[PDB]
């Protein structure tokens, strides 16, 4: 099962090579560092899908070891919250990597919304930082300065159109339901 | 049994493909962010059924690792409550994902009702964020901006009529009761 | 035994299909939300029997992970109590779901009665919310708005008459006592 | 042994059916709710014997997970005590249900007696509410309103005469002592 | 061994039936409830012997899960002590029942004697309440009102004369010493 | 070994019968209850030898689960101490009974001697009460009122003369040393 | 090994008989009870050798479950110390007996020497009281009043002369060293 | 699996030799020590990839044993934060090394940003320091002074151009997906 | 291994006999009890060598269960320290004995030196007291008064001259190194 | 695996001999003791490489049992920090040695930098001191005074030139990647 | 492996004999007791090498059970620190011995240096004291007064000259690398 399974030579080699790949500009994003420059990053749902593809929906897993709210300060009706979270990712073979994630909220007048924001972000930021340990294909390149420069020198493509034609429209999954029944 | 069972090739493949699917507009919903714009999300019962289909009623499970009431403030007879919950989802093979959920209640004059709302919501919010990790089909797309735009550019269909003709009207389940008896 | 046993293909398929069923109006009830509208819900004993049927008296179980009394306030001779309970339900194969239940009591002059009410309700509310995770047949539809509308558009039938003719009148159970003796 | 044993198809089916039965009026009792109406309930020793029959003296078990004394107030020489208890019932196959019980004492001048009453009641109430989870035959009907009305519409029979002719009059049990000696 | 052994069909059936018996008036006793009426109960050594017969000296066992002294008050030279104890009884097959026992001491000038009384009584009271769970022959009848009335309607027999002719007068037990030596 | 061994039919039967015996007047003793009447009890060393014979030096065991000093009060140079002990007795087959003992010291001017007396007595008291659970032969009769009356109605025999002729006079045990050597 | 080994019939019987013996006057000693009479006891080293003989240097074992210093009071330059120790003795077969021991020091001006005396005595006392549970041969008779009287009625023999001719004079042990080497 | 697998002669030898290698200037970087000289170090993503190559994405793992925020001081609107983290790296064969990492932030006005920096750096710094323990190829040379001098005496090469032509542009990985499917 | 190994008949017998021996005057020493008489004792290194011989360097072991510093008092520049230690000795077969040791320092002006002295002595004293439990050969005689008198009545021999001719002069041990290598 | 593997005669013998070697001057370094003389030591990276060679990158491991910050004092803008670490080194066969390391920082004005220095140094110091236990080749000679004198009487050689021609220049390791793949 | 392995008769006998040896003057050293006389002791690295030779680099192990800083006093700019350490030493067969070590620093003006000295010394001191338990060859003689006198009566030889010609000059160890590779 999980934690038990050992990678086969074929899967090992494939994944080992694959993880080396660098991400295209279709994955990177940016925000304006407070006072600083443009900071690139990969959106959460991206990294999640990347993983599901690299290891399969049931080939990787993560858990929150711990989340600690550093502080919740109030400066004239505005809330400044700092939160950290420790996430640990594990592959089906027992292999694992753990890292710290950090969430922040410095404006909002709502305390609830400030926490919700910091807590959720800290986790995702943790999961992402943890998966980067597996290779460039999961984000380890995002840190490489040389990598970044090579990104600007590229055609700043425009958002991809999402074709929702073959989108799931109802619950049932005959293909799946069948395979499963034959699994008993 | 659960946590033991390993996915067969057929089921694995089926589920792995299925999970890639994006959700149709029949799954999305929206609220008016306080001051913000329109926020899309998927209702809980939806995500639950999606999973019961993707993995089977007994192919997935979840538990609340911990729930912490961040605060319960009283501003002139009105209650402002913030709650967070950590939910861990596991598949029958041992695979697992865990995330934070957040519940909020900022109006109500009733303390009881304010907490009930925040505690319940934090959990459901947690379970949803947890299953998102498994793929788009369980909500990982809901975050994708490109995905969202492609949703507006679609026929805003009207609520589906629920045919309660073949609805369950009594307790007994002969089909089930039979297969079970033969299981002893 | 329990937690050990794995579902046979027959039983798995039956239950998997059965759980999809939506409940008939014979299961729903309503209360008048304080200020709000009509709130639908399924009475506890209902959800219990639904479960004993879907899984067998010994095919499901539940336990109280934890129950915490949120507050016990006294406003002019009246008690306002808020209680939460975490219930975990487990099927015979190890499968499980856990959720928060909430109990409330806002009128009563009796402290004892206010707590008894809030504690007991929190548990049952927890148990119900946990079972909902298994599918529509155990309550997951009760949340579906489309489901609800289709309920109103139905013949508001009248309470079912309970035929107590074949009701149990004494302790002994020959049919059972026999099967058991032959089980040694 | 206990927790190990699995139900045989014969015993499972028998008990499964029996538990569906509804209790006759020979099991129901009533108290006058403080201000409220008539409340129906099943006396403790009743639920005990019902279970010793449905599962055999050694087929079910319960334990007190926890008992917490909520409060012990003194209002002018009179004691108001509220106690809760969590009881877990388990069948010989590992199956289990756990619920909250509540004990109350609001009159008495003796503190000792006030606690003895609430603590013992809380336990029994817990055990009864736990067993209800198994089915109607163990009290899940007592909650059904429809069930109740049908009870009033019945011949309010008079207390049963207890024939103490074949009552146990000495310690020894030749029948048992024998089977046991042959068990070594 | 103990906790391991499973009941043989012969023993199970015999004990199951015997436990249904109701106790004769030779087992009941009475005290004058403070202000209340006559309270019937079974002395402790009685319940002990009843159990050593129903299950054999080594077929049942009990332990004190916990004992808590609720209070020790001093009202003008007199002590008022309230103690509770949780006792768990287990049969050789793993079967078990646990209950609360209560001990009370309200007059005495001696603190020591007051506690000694309450602690010992709480335990025994706990043990008796736990054994009642097995059936009428161990005290589950003592609670039945119908049972009680039938007791009054009986010849209030006089204390049994104890024949101490064949009473044990020395330590050694040849019969036993022999069987044991042959057990090595 | 101990806790493992299961009683053989021969031993089980012998001990079962033997434990039923009532103790002769050679076992009983008495003290003058402070203000009360004559209290009968069995001296510790007696109960110890009774057990060593009924079960063999290695057939039974006891441990002090816990000992709590309830209080140590000083009233004008005199110490008043109350102590309780929880003793658990176990037979070689795993069978077990646990009870509370109580030690008291109300006169002494020495604190040390007062505690020593209470702590020691509490344990012994506990051990005796625990063993009583096994049967009359181990003290369960000492409680029976009918038993007691039958004791007075007997020839108050005079102390037994102890013949120290065959008393052990040196350490070595040839008989033993031999059996042991052949045990390797 | 230890706690594993089971006594063979030969050894069991031998030890079971030998433990019944009563100690000769060569084992008893006496102190003058502060104000009280003459108190008989068995010196520590004696009980140790008795045990090493009854069971073999490796057939019995003891551990200090706990030692608690009750108090250390200072009355005008003099220290009054009370200490208790719980000792558990175990035989190679798993059999065990645990008791309390107590140590006292009431004169000394040295705090260190008072504690040293109390702590050490409490342990030895504890060990002796524990061993007493195995039989008269290990001290259970020392308590018997009838035994004591029979002791005075005996020739108060004079201290035994210790022949140190065959006393060990150097470390090595050829006999042992040999057997051991052949044990590898 | 992981922690279980043992290195084969071929892989052990290869890795053993590889780890000896010193890093080229393509790996080293520098910062201006506050007041001090030029400090060389290896950026995190570098060390990560180095490891993924030396051991394979699933041949090594790390976890945060603990992270402690040493201090968070505020000197005139500026935050001074110090954090330490303990990271433990483990190879697939059970081999392991653990070290301390330290994160620092001494300028920033934002508390949130000051912690995020320190916490994240402390972890990476820890992971790097732990990996150094495996050999020069993972950073152990970076400390060697002689090594450093030989680095300046080298052609200070210019940043490497990153060719993003064969960069990953979409989620799916056919090569992998295939190998995986054949792994079931 | 250790704790596992069981003594062979040969070794058991040899050791059992040997332990009976009494120590010659070559083992005893003396100190002048503060105010008291001459106190006899065995130096530490002696007891150690005695044990290494009786059991083999790997046949016995000891651990410090606990060491508590009772007090550290300062009376005019001088330190008075009292420390106790609990030592547990175990033989290779699982056999064990545990005792209390006590360390004292009452003169010294140095706090450090006072503690060093008492902590160290407490342990050794503990180890010695624990080994006594195995027999006279390891010190159980040192307590016997009769033994002592016989010691004075002996030729107070003069210190033994130590022949350091065949003393170990270098680290290597060819005989050992050889047997070891062949042990692989 | 690790902790499991047992050395083979060949490897044992080789390492046993090699560990005896004394380090050449190429390993020693020196600092100027505050006020004291010249202190010799071995740089961290040296010991690490020495161990990777003696045991193999996967033949030894270490962990930080605990790290405690002793003090952080501030004397006029300067920080004096003392820290200790307990490191435990383990060889692949289970063999292990543990020691204390100590880190110090006494000048710096920065608190962060002072701690980082002390925490890091304590661990490295710990690791070095722990590895010394394995023999001279890992630093045990560094203590030997005689060894040190012989070092001064030697040609104080000049720093070794590091040839970075065959230095690792890219991530991939073909030799390794190959062997690994064949390991699946 | 370690803790598992059992000594072979050859190795046992060899070590058992060699441990008896007394150390030559080449192992002893001395310090001038503050006010006291000349104190003999064995230097740390000596004991370490002695052990590596008696047991093999992987035949013995040690750990620090606990280290407690007794005090850190400041008397006019000078620090007086007292520290203790408990060290447990274990042989590959499971055998073990634990002891207390003590570290002291009474002059220094630096707090850091005072602690570093004491903490380090306490551990080494503990380690030596623990190893002594194995026999004279590991230092148990260093205590013997007769042994010491015999040392003075010997030629106070001069420091041994350390021949660093065959000293290790580079990391690699061909002999070992070979045996290891063939071990896979």
């Amino acid at each position: 099962c999980f934690g038990q399974c050992q990678y086969t030579a074929e899967e090992y080699q494939a994944i080992q090579k694959a993880l080396r790949q660098r991400l295209g500009p279709e994955y990177i994003s940016s925000r304006m560092a407070g006072g600083g420059q443009k900071v690139c990053y990969i959106e959460g749902h991206r990294v999640i899908n990347l993983a599901n593809e690299m290891f399969g929906y049931n080939g990787w897993a993560h858990s929150i070891t711990q989340q600690n709210v550093d502080f919740v300060d109030l400066n004239n009706g505005k809330f400044y919250v700092g939160v950290c979270a420790f996430v640990r990712v594990q592959l089906k073979d027992g292999s694992y990597h753990e890292d710290v994630g950090y969430g922040v909220s410095e404006g909002l007048k709502s305390k609830a919304l400030s926490l919700e924001k910091a807590r959720k972000e800290a986790v995702t930021d943790g999961l992402k930082r943890a998966l980067r340990s597996f290779g460039n294909a999961l984000g380890n390149c995002i840190l490489d300065k040389d990598y970044l420069r090579s990104l600007n020198k590229l055609p700043r493509q425009l958002p991809l159109e999402v074709d929702l034609t073959k989108a799931k429209r109802q619950d049932l999954e005959p293909s799946v339901e069948e395979a499963r029944y034959n699994s008993c």
